[PDB]
């Protein structure tokens, strides 16, 4: 007998965010979303390897979900005739019923509602998590988000300070594993299930052909970089569902930095990386001094330069030769 | 010339916890533990691998031991005739002489007595290292435990309100390193020493064939499952000798954690996922709301599902429809 | 028309500082520094294993480089002609250009001259950043270091009170990735350039061959351990460029750590193990409480036992036997 107001949201793509409040004056509601499972072959990087993916809303991450703390959260989670597999969903941030996996089962051809309190703050991970084995490997093929459940006062630094963010993205970094043959080249495969074998022995031994974020290598380069002003406040949500990340802002820092992800801790101050534990998201927020190009990766720098996790940002704005300057150009020795 | 009270503590296998006082009004003693070593094999998995062990007490991790901040530890070591190395141990809660591995080191047949006084509070490593390569590999092989040292007062939020736990489990981590024959599967060996060669070889390369807790794929499953009611407040102390683990309890939270495991610092709330350093213990309380399963795992979900790393706990209580409901149970798509 | 007073900075090889003072009263300064790059075949291990480091001022780690909040840093990058490569410079600590590295690309013959306000407190990584995958290799290769920005005021410990160091130590930890040939032996090369395809292809696999602390496999032990006396305040900052650490004084704690590095940040107190995370320094302070021996390590005990990451202190003074002491000494069991 739960007689809230109820709202729509519609998700939208990482590693953008669909539009919310943060302070609200909006007392709980029961706000709604839907995931649909799409299982897919995908390219992953610049030589055309291909991956057996599986995911939330047809992304690697899933959408990032938005709401504030005492809304609840219903989501209808399903599954088309279309896919091969039994798939669930799992909030880090729900309470019970192993986060809701125990009570969203589906099998291919149905679709199941959930209803959630939103009764911690923070970025928490969401992902699939269909029982034994398939756990890590349903993850690992790309089935996993976060969702972000924000103070109604929106956030702040601890000192009594609002922290407002001018924008926000969330990056969603993925660890893959693609096996090779014999000559050394990555294999495809026709179908999930026949990945599973070759995949589970590559998984076991812990080490990833491919650390990517939003699903490809250079996903978020080029065209497709993040952007953003001089004297604007930018919030990235970074997640990793299955193993560690160190992010760094080259060029940057991080202002105000929930590496734990919680909103009920203060922020840390004037990091230059951060740590976000595997099954966890983090959130920093920094204000652009400076224009230019910034790369964003995991400052473990084999990773980021070699097996894909390097995003870019490109800033507007005027150059600050009080913080930074070129004294003398490269010029020959004297 | 210290003439303190003593007082007898009968150690119990992990992962209860000897009976302790939180707060106490007692005033410091000479808390007298004894710990036995014992090199054994062991079956480390349902498919009947074996491991060439070597424990304090005769379980993996060693025993939990409890005391307050000011008392004196009084440790008797005894490495029987039976066992074929000679071992010490080093306790990170101490001060000087490596922990007091530089004073307790025992060849089989002897024992030693070391006192320390506990300056520091927390939950902390102790381990055998008695020198060189030897250390990781006694390390690795079963030979660590922790301690726990508790302020007087008992713990707090850091904000001037108790924290009292109804119950505490200790949950000690190990990763072993088994290596395989040509044709791929575990060998099995005689004695540790003839394990030594192809086992050191395995560990320089840095990834662990299990990682289990309490000793053995699904030791705390089953009848051994973790326990607990809807409204207790329970206390896991997490430790990992070697290598990193990041906690977390599905579909719970930890309310209050000390994630580096150290009580003279402010617990951080309402975390998903914690990180407990490779060489460290720390501690998370968490109060229950739901009844059911739940899983205890390292969040590296290959680890938890394919390499030992879960334990479950047994919820009794009433279902909460407040904080999680199935709102429609699966139904074919419209 | 920047018109400060200049200082000069005379440079020392790690593990020691260059003198400053903490707290202090001077007013914001130009502070210059000269880095000299060095290609160089080095020996890394007591089997004689060789190496193709490139390094800030012929070390590895780089020097330490110490400045105060509001110090303008003004760097004179200088790539000799008896380089092969082209080299530049990020700092961490700096804001814009990618840390700097934008504005500091040398080919050898060379130098360029960089200036970068010191705007945000505590100990950051720099290390070269020529592009794509040159980056991990340079880095993996030497080719890093840290700077230290203090408050005006000195440290404190967020209570108030003034944290002062007796002395400070700065431990480089590297992770190196030497092939092996067919019968398993580390192999030589001629150049850094033949090094490179033999050295990526192992680096995209992450498991390093040596982790060293100042360059090589017992570089602090011997005559070059660490030293104190008892009742003297150490301050050991610790960075990693690429790859997480776990240090822990053996036999001692982390009374007040930086774990992140970052002095807007209260320390926290009594830890055992700290976590420093890769792309990142910190800093722990100890006062040492007892004579002997101490090591100080990378607590995966894999690491430091096994593949070089140990350093030693040798302390001078009094032994407390309140705070520890061999009861009984090594005795046949009754
Ligand atoms: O946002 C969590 C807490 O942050 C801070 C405020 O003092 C408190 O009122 C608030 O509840
Ligand atoms: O427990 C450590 C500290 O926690 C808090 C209390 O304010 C203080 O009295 C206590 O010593
Ligand atoms: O050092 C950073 C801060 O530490 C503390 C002091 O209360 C504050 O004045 C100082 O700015
Ligand atoms: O930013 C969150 C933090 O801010 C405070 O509300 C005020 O200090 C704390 O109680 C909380 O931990
Ligand atoms: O919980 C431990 C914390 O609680 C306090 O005593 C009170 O804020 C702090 O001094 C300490 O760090
Ligand atoms: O030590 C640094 C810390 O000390 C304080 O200035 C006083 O509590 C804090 O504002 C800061 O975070
Ligand atoms: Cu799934
Ligand atoms: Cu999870
Ligand atoms: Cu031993
Ligand atoms: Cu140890
Ligand atoms: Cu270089
Ligand atoms: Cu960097």
């Amino acid at each position: 007998d739960l007689k809230l107001p109820r709202q729509k949201v519609e998700l939208v793509a990482p590693p953008f965010v669909h539009a919310h409040e943060q302070a609200t004056k909006q007392g709980p509601k029961i706000v709604e979303f839907k995931l649909t499972i799409e299982e897919k072959k995908v390219v992953i990087d610049e030589k055309g390897t291909t991956f057996q993916a599986m995911t939330f809303n047809g992304s690697m991450p899933g959408p990032l979900m938005v709401v504030h703390e005492g809304d609840y959260v219903e989501t209808t989670l399903v599954n088309p005739a279309t896919n091969t597999m039994p798939h669930n969903i799992d909030f880090h941030s729900a309470t019970g019923a192993l986060g809701g996996g125990a009570l969203t089962l589906i099998n291919p051809g149905e679709q199941v509602v959930l209803r959630w309190k939103a009764t911690k703050t923070g970025v928490f991970v969401y992902h699939c998590a269909p029982g034994g084995p398939m756990i890590p490997w349903h993850v690992v093929s790309g089935m996993n988000g976060a969702v972000m459940v924000l103070p109604r006062d929106g956030l702040n630094d601890g000192k009594g300070h609002a922290l407002k963010y001018d924008k926000v993205y969330y990056v969603g970094e993925q660890d893959m594993y693609v096996p090779r043959d014999e000559k050394g080249n990555f294999k495809s495969y026709d179908s999930p299930g026949e990945a599973f074998t070759d995949t589970e022995e590559m998984m076991k031994k812990l080490i990833p052909s491919h650390v990517v974020f939003n699903g490809k290598v250079g996903a978020l380069t080029g065209k497709n970089a993040l952007t953003a002003n001089v004297g604007e406040n930018v919030l990235i949500v970074h997640s990793q569902a299955n193993r560690d990340s160190r992010p760094h802002l080259i060029g940057g820092h991080g202002d105000y930095v929930w590496e734990t992800g919680k909103f009920g801790n203060a922020p840390e101050v004037g990091l230059e990386t951060w740590f976000i534990r595997g099954g966890s998201a983090g959130a920093a927020m920094y204000k652009f001094m400076q224009p230019g190009i910034y790369a964003y990766v995991t400052h473990n720098l084999i990773e980021a330069a070699d097996l894909g996790a390097t995003a870019h940002f490109k800033v507007e704005g005027k150059w600050n030769d009080d913080l930074m300057t070129q004294v003398k150009a490269p010029a020959e020795i004297p």
